[PDB]
């Protein structure tokens, strides 16, 4: 049956989700097969619970069996390497963190106490709780340099980054974007603004300890919002927004790299679910971003599509 | 593609949960068409919210759109009706209890002890938790009594219980097999054992509070063990069946209703997994039902399958 199966199938991503936790994943690279008695052995744990984890993992199509032993299945190689946007999505997503927080979801829709589902649990705000907690930001920092990487060939494309002098990334966290935009376009002042407890060190860019929430510097002609202003409401998004344009000259640019809403995207749809439970935010439309710019006295001038899901929007004062 | 969708297909059983656990879906009954305005004003939930969590269900196929409202697809009807399989498997299945178990199971695998990932999470073991909580367990025997009633019919056609005279249901719970036995069958002594808080009432039941790892009670020509050895390890499972056979005279039958463990079959490899975690138990095979029959001097007599998960076992002490 349907429904059954979609109520059920939080255990296969469970079952996944073990068999990465437990670090099993990494054995089965380029297709090769492996016998269990070995693994389950080597990592202490028993023959017969591991052979029928596995031949769960057989039976929803993650892992093959033969005479030879276990592989994972052609579709699901990235298991095998940890530096892939499924096993990333897996050590980051897949916590206590998201899932203690899906379950408060339902009283945060019922309560309209402005806090969050993820703040209902945690007390907290997620980036205020990701500073106590090294171990996932380090996890969300390495899927959020994944996410980077898809839209570095397309975004250099599309826009001029060599016009510019002075550019700045604001909640730019590692600062991935501006490090690979510096490795094709050199002898530009690059300028990271994030939350730091510690600052981080790359040739050539510098590291600004910042809240985007309070005044943003000036002499910059390029600021950029890459997937921040879905993490926040209309009325914080729009503060941003406002605290960007008094920063902004006549001449400068302002550019929002986001994951756009669409009327198909059930990839954006669930992420926009995800960032109501985590921030009470959402992903937008194309018009609800010419809303809150409109109100923070931004015009947008130019919006191209990066990817399927990633879009550009290019907005300047007036 | 398919491994990415399995890793974040746990958020569409979120979704479900939160539709349901917030009592949403009482409203979708007999196919009717909702306004998503009014729905939000009756439970004092922001519409936005509600509008995009709606989007994402309509997206998974939960629900379907219209000028009318929003409507349930006739495949998800069942989360209409409280009392659904599918509508129980959300309330007794999404909560912390399984979903905070589910993320140490890895754990509970490298850990080679005695220990399941459950009674690591809480500190007791599954039944004991129940006992303390009693809202889960109104809902635990709810879903029970599901499984049940979808056995009854074809249990009362393949096995005559017109032949035996005192009938002993050992972990009967509410005896709700007992209770639709009786209705087709009269004039019979109905037990019931189980641990209770306090004792059910049924006319024409007797419950007994019991520990079926004590001595059981002798001189019972039928002893039931439906859905009771899958949540039991091999040393557990045995001890619960010495006890039946030494209860058990040379004219007794103990009757076994269980989910066979078979090569091919999904639904039961996905609980196989569930009971590892949650009470270090497992899914038997037919011979690994022997085994345990034949150490705690059983005798296989008969099996049959009652549909395509349940099947029957009769065992006879020789
Ligand atoms: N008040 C604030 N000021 C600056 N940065 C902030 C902030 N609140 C959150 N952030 C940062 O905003 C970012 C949101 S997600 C960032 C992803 C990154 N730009 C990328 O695509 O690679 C995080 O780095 C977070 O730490
Ligand atoms: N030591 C023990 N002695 C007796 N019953 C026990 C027990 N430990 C657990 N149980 C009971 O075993 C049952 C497990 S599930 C059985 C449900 C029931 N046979 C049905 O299918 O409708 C629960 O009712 C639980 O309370
Ligand atoms: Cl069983
Ligand atoms: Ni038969």
């Amino acid at each position: 049956s349907m429904l059954i199966d979609l109520i059920t199938s939080y255990r296969k991503t469970a079952a996944i989700y073990t068999f990465v936790d437990a670090g099993l994943s990494i054995h089965f690279k380029n297709g090769d097969y492996v016998d269990i008695n070995k693994l389950a052995s080597q990592y202490g744990i028993d023959y017969s619970r591991l052979n029928r984890l596995c031949d769960f993992l057989i039976e929803i199509g993650v892992l093959v069996s033969s005479d030879h032993g276990v592989a994972l299945s052609e579709e699901c190689s990235a298991l095998a390497d940890p530096n892939s946007v499924e096993f990333l999505t897996v050590k980051y997503e897949i916590n206590s963190e998201h899932w203690d927080s899906w379950l408060m979801y339902p009283k945060s829709l019922l309560e309209n106490n402005g806090k969050s589902a993820f703040e209902m649990v945690h007390g907290k705000s997620f980036f205020e709780h990701l500073d106590s907690n090294k171990g996932l930001k380090s996890d969300f920092d390495a899927l959020m340099s994944k996410y980077t990487n898809k839209i570095i060939k397309e975004l250099l494309v599309i826009y001029d980054f060599d016009k510019h002098n002075r550019i700045l990334d604001l909640g730019g966290g590692d600062g991935e974007l501006l490090i690979r935009i510096s490795e094709q376009v050199k002898g530009k002042d690059y300028t990271v603004l994030d939350r730091y407890n510690e600052v981080p060190i790359s040739e050539g860019i510098n590291f600004i300890k910042g809240d985007f929430f309070k005044p943003i510097p000036t002499g910059y002609d390029l600021y950029i919002l890459k997937n921040v202003l879905h993490n926040w409401p209309d009325n914080d998004a729009i503060s941003i927004l406002k605290n960007c344009r008094e920063a902004m000259d006549n001449n400068a640019t302002l550019l929002i790299i986001t994951l756009m809403k669409k009327p198909q995207s059930l990839v954006v749809k669930s992420v926009d679910i995800l960032m109501d439970m985590l921030f009470s935010a959402k992903q937008r439309y194309l018009s609800e971003f010419e809303d809150i710019a409109n109100q923070a006295g931004l015009v947008i001038r130019h919006y191209k599509d990066l990817d399927e899901i990633f879009s550009l929007i290019e907005l300047k004062v007036k």
